[PDB]
C-alpha cells in the first residue's frame, strides 16, 4: 500500500528516537487490546508484526512496560513502539513493532484438526516444551501471563520455533492484592478462575499450558462448556469431584453449588489409543484441582514426555536441527538449580 | 426399539403411580444436567421428551421441584417422571417425561442465518414476546431461570408457540443468600455475572433475554468474546463505559480493571439498516449496565415493539392465527396491574 513514516523508539536498550519506514500494511489479527498488522520494513525488506491498541495517555500501558522487560528466546520481541494519532481528536495510538511470525499453534492445530489428523508427537513435544520454558521465564519476574491460549503461541513452522506473545492481560500478581477473575480464554481458565478466585497465582498459566497440551493430543478442546457449571461438569468428569478442601484452595470465599455424579475418571479413556502414556502423565501433573499441586512451568520441561527432545540424534521430521532448548542461563535455572541435571543433557 | 414399562408419578395433580410404557427412543440433547431423549408414548402414539439426570437420592432435585410448581402455556409442561437404575450399583436416575416440542429457537436461527438471511420480524416479535412471559411467570415465584438461551427457548414451527424449558440451572432467590456467578451461557451472561457478582437478581434473565433478541436481529450473537474481559469490551463497545456507580450496582465488591476506549457507540449503527426502530429501542431498555434499569418481563410484553402482535388483523405468516397472547390470568398481572390496559387490547 502506501509507505509510513513514524519517530520510533527501540523496545529493549537505549531510548534514542529514531526513524522507521514501513509500508504492505494488511490486518491480521484483532483483540480486546487493539488491532495487529502485518508490515515490511521499507529499508531491511524485514516482516514485523504491528500492533495497535487506543492509549489514554495519562496512564501507562501494562503491556508496553512488561513486553520492554522481557527478553528470551521464547518470547515474542518488541522492536519499537511509537504514538499516532486518528481522524478524531484525544484520540492517541500506542503502535507496538514486534517480530513477525508465518503461523500459530491455532492454525496449526486447526489445519491438522480439518485433515482429520492429529499433530505428530515430536511437534507436541517441542511446541510444549518451549511454551514451559517461557513461562518459567515471565514467571520469574513474577509476570503471570493469564491469557495463555492456541492463539497467543506463535510458530515457525521451518525452524520449529515456539514464542509466547500477546502480553494485554499479563500482570504481576503480588500476595495480598486482588485479581480479577474474568481474564483468560474460556476453554483454559484455570478451575480457580471458574470460581471466583480473586487470589489466583500464576499457576493459572500452568492449567492453561495444560489445556494446550491436551487440545493438541485430542484434536478438540478438552474442557468445552457453555456455561462455567458446564465446564466444571467437564472438568469433574475427568479428575473426579473436589474435596471441600481442594474447593477451599481454589477459593476462599466460594459459595456451594450442587453438581455430584460421576468421580475419579479413566485419564486413559480420555484420550485415542496410540496416546503416549507419558503424554498422559504430564497431563494428570499439570490439571490439578490444587494449585500449588500442579507441577511448576521448569518442573514440566523436565518431564519425561520431552526425553526426546534431549535425544543427542533428534531431528526435526525434516531433517533439519531441533531449535534451542538447553541454552539456559543461570538466571534461568536458579528456581531450582537440581533440574539443571536433567535439563540440560550429558552432551551440553 | 424396543418397549420400555416403568411406574411413574403425574408431574402435576395427585401423587398416583401409574403404568408407562414407550419406545422409540433416540436421544436428543445433552447437558450438565442429563440426556435428553425423544420417545413414543406406546397407547396413544404421542411423542414426549424424556430427561435423564443422575440422581443422588440423598439429595432432592431441585429441576424436579420447580418444574412441579409451574403450569404456563409458555413453559414446557412436565408430564410424569419415575427414577430407574444403570448398570452399576448406587446408581439412580430421575427420568422426566416432559412434552416433546419439534423445533428450538437456536436451530430456526442457525437455519436462517445458513439460509444468509434474518428472521421475519413477525417471528422475533412472537419468540420475544413469549419469551419473556414465561419469564415473568416463573420471577412471580422468584424463580430465575439461570440459563436463558436459544437451544433453551422451544419452538412449534406451525403453532408459532414458544416454550421456556431446562430448568436445571433454575433457582429461587433470596435476598442476603449468595449464589454462584458461574451459571449461565458465554454469550448470555448479565455484566453482573461476568464481574463476578453473587448478589445478582432475576434480572439477568432480562439481559439474557436482552441478547437474544438482538441475536436474532443480527444473526449472530451480540456479545461474543473468548474472555470476560472481551465480553465486557464489546458490551462497552455499544453501551460505553460504566459509570463507577454502576460498576458497583453491578458487583459491590469488585477489583478494579484496566479496559477504557471508546464509550457510548450508536445503539442504530449495530443492527443492519432495516431494522425496526421498536426492536432496537427494546434492547437499549433490556441491555442496561444497572440491573434495575432493566425493562421487566411484563413490561417489555407491553412494549411497542410487540404491538403487531395485538393488532386485531394479525395472521402467522402461514394465514393461520396466532398463538394465545393476551390470555392474562388475574394472578399474572397482579405485579403491574396497569399494564393489563395495553397487555389485553380492546378487542377482549
Ligand atoms: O507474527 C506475529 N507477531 C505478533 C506479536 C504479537 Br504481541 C501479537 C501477534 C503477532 C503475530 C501474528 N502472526 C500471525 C500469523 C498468522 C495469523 C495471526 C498472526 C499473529 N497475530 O494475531
Ligand atoms: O421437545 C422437547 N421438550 C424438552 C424439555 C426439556 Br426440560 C428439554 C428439552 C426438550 C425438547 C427438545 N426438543 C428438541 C427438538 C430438536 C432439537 C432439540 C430438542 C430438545 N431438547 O434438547
Ligand atoms: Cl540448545
Ligand atoms: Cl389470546
Ligand atoms: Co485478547
Ligand atoms: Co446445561
Amino acid at each position: 500500500s502506501k509507505v509510513t513514516t513514524v519517530v520510533a523508539t527501540p523496545g529493549q536498550g537505549p531510548d534514542r528516537p529514531q526513524e522507521v519506514s514501513y509500508t504492505d500494511t494488511k490486518v491480521i489479527g484483532n483483540g480486546s487490546f487493539g488491532v495487529v498488522y502485518q508490515a515490511k520494513l521499507c529499508d531491511s525488506g524485514e516482516l514485523v508484526a504491528i500492533k495497535k491498541v487506543l492509549q489514554g495517555k495519562a496512564f501507562k500501558n501494562r503491556e508496553l512496560q512488561i513486553m520492554r522487560k522481557l527478553d528470551h528466546c521464547n518470547i515474542v520481541r518488541l522492536r519499537y513502539f511509537f504514538y499516532s494519532s486518528g481522524e478524531k481528536k484525544d484520540e492517541v495510538y500506542l503502535n507496538l513493532v514486534l517480530d513477525y511470525v508465518p503461523e500459530t499453534v491455532y492454525r496449526v492445530a486447526r489445519h491438522y484438526s480439518r485433515a482429520k489428523q492429529t499433530l505428530p508427537v515430536i511437534y507436541v513435544k517441542l511446541y510444549m516444551y518451549q511454551l514451559f520454558r517461557s513461562l518459567a521465564y515471565i514467571h520469574s519476574f513474577g509476570i503471570c501471563h493469564r491469557d495463555i491460549k492456541p492463539q497467543n503461541l506463535l510458530l515457525d513452522p521451518d525452524t520449529a520455533v515456539l514464542k509466547l506473545c500477546d502480553f494485554g492481560s499479563a500482570k504481576q500478581l503480588v500476595r495480598g492484592e486482588p485479581n480479577v477473575s474474568y481474564i483468560c480464554s474460556r476453554y483454559y481458565r484455570a478451575p480457580e478462575l471458574i470460581f471466583g478466585a480473586t487470589d489466583y497465582t500464576s499457576s493459572i498459566d500452568v492449567w492453561s499450558a495444560g489445556c494446550v497440551l491436551a487440545e493438541l493430543l485430542l484434536g478438540q478442546p478438552i474442557f468445552p462448556g457453555d456455561s462455567g457449571v458446564d465446564q466444571l461438569v467437564e472438568i469433574i468428569k475427568v479428575l473426579g469431584t473436589p474435596t471441600r478442601e481442594q474447593i477451599r484452595e481454589m477459593n476462599p470465599n466460594y459459595t456451594e453449588f450442587k453438581f455430584p455424579q460421576i468421580k475419579a475418571h479413566p485419564w486413559t479413556k480420555v484420550f485415542r489409543p496410540r496416546t503416549p502414556p507419558e503424554a498422559i502423565a504430564l497431563c494428570s501433573r499439570l490439571l490439578e484441582y490444587t494449585p500449588t499441586a500442579r507441577l511448576t512451568p521448569l518442573e514440566a520441561c523436565a518431564h519425561s514426555f520431552f526425553d526426546e527432545l534431549r535425544d543427542p540424534n533428534v531431528k526435526l521430521p525434516n531433517g533439519r536441527d531441533t531449535p534451542a532448548l538447553f541454552n539456559f542461563t543461570t538466571q534461568e535455572l536458579s528456581s531450582n538449580p537440581p533440574l539443571a541435571t536433567i535439563l540440560i543433557p550429558p552432551h551440553a
